[PDB]
């Protein structure tokens, strides 16, 4: 139920160091997306892996359409996980949507993070009032019809555009991790992030953070960089990376993992 997480989740703990370093993935990968990153870190880091619930590397039985309805649940399994390794104190990367679960983490064990470093992360999607987001309400329900009707084709399409960068092996690989996720699942997640919203409770972080915006990036507008800047309540630092495309750590793992070795503890 909550008590096998640590399997559900393919949870994986490598590297030597005593400082715990979480590698938490987002939409439409999983784990293996930090795989050329990881060498970087496990000389120096004990690092964590997981899998979120909606991978599709994850049986597909323990996505409870009933309870995964907002990111608090995702929070929620982050946190199990935690108190499940005994972990008190780690270093968090989060990548989109782990970097919204991070968020919220931070806010409810401000404890727990010396750091957090936020990698193609956005409050909101959607566009409001004096607020661009990206996104507007009838561009997503032609998103979410086109993920219904031929959800493979949509993959397809989409891959190369959230790559960004011309760089084959890093669109292959996003697009395996698209087509392993159930496609009822890919867009239930989205429906549930596309509503999200965290504008409101970004004043609340108190841990240190960096924010890693990406040159060009569909998911996120380069406003949101310096809207982070001036919201964040913790100690905070906005960097963009050189390279375009919302996987950084797929088409330009050298250039990420200069820009985390720096912002590390
Ligand atoms: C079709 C099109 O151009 C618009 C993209 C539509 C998808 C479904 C967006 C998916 C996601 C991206 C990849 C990264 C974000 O962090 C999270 C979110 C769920 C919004």
């Amino acid at each position: 139920s909550q008590h096998n997480i640590l399997e559900a989740l393919n949870v994986r703990v490598v590297g030597t160091g005593d400082r715990i370093l979480f590698l938490a993935h987002g939409f439409g990968t999983d784990q293996s997306a930090w795989h050329l990153i990881l060498p970087y870190f496990t000389q120096n880091y004990r690092v964590v892996l997981y899998d979120l619930v909606c991978a599709g590397s994850v049986n597909p039985d323990y996505f409870d359409f009933n309870r995964y309805t907002t990111l608090d649940p995702y929070v929620d399994d982050l946190l199990n996980i935690v108190d499940s390794l005994g972990i008190q104190n780690c270093a968090y990367v989060g990548h989109s949507v782990s970097a919204m679960i991070g968020i919220i983490a931070s806010i409810r064990r401000p404890e727990l993070f010396s750091k957090l470093i936020l990698i193609g992360f956005s409050p909101r999607f959607l566009n409001d009032e004096d607020y661009h987001g990206g996104f507007e309400e009838g561009e997503i329900e032609k998103v979410f019809s086109a993920m219904e009707a031929n959800y493979e084709a949509w993959v397809h399409g989409f891959a190369p555009l959230a790559v960004g960068a011309d760089v084959p092996a890093a669109v292959r690989e996003f697009s395996r991790t698209l087509f392993n996720m159930r496609p009822d699942i890919s867009l239930f997640v989205s429906r549930t992030v596309f509503n999200s919203d965290l504008r409101g409770v970004l004043g609340l972080v108190r841990v240190p953070t960096c924010v890693i915006q990406t040159a060009k990036d569909v998911s996120v507008p380069a406003s949101v960089a310096e809207y982070l800047r001036s919201h964040l309540g913790g100690d905070t630092t906005v960097e963009t990376l050189k390279t375009e495309g919302h996987l950084p750590q797929l088409s330009a793992p050298a250039q990420l993992a200069q820009f985390l070795r720096r912002a590390l503890p």
